[PDB]
């Protein structure tokens, strides 16, 4: 399983971006989420969605501006973040937990800047 994080880069206030997250590579099923980290912080909690894509959660600091979504045919999960803050620049991870082995995988991680 490798999951490959693309989208991101620098961003003006305000704007919006779309991440996005291709897993590759049997098949189980996963818990997708996002993850940021900013520099000399703690990893934190952006969002995730269920394996049937029925529930989602998402940190107090997004909620209501980002949408976190499944694309099945392009095994793809997004995050889509509007009215971006310089408190949102961080590295953004995807990570994939998987339910069945109950083993995690991680992303590259993407960076977003946002000036």
């Amino acid at each position: 399983v490798k999951l490959e994080e693309s989208g991101g880069g620098l961003v003006q206030a305000g704007g919006s971006l779309r991440l996005s997250c291709a897993a590759s590579g049997t098949f189980s099923i996963y818990t997708m989420g996002w993850f940021r980290q900013a520099p000399g912080k703690e990893r934190e909690f952006v969002a995730d969605i269920s394996w049937n894509g029925g529930s989602t959660y998402y940190a107090d600091s997004v909620k209501g501006r980002f949408t976190i979504y499944r694309d099945n045919y392009k095994n793809t999960v997004y995050l889509q973040m509007n009215s971006l803050k310089p408190e949102d620049t961080a590295v953004y991870y995807c990570n994939a937990d998987d339910l069945m082995i109950d083993r995690d995988y991680w992303g590259q991680g993407t960076q977003v800047t946002v000036s």
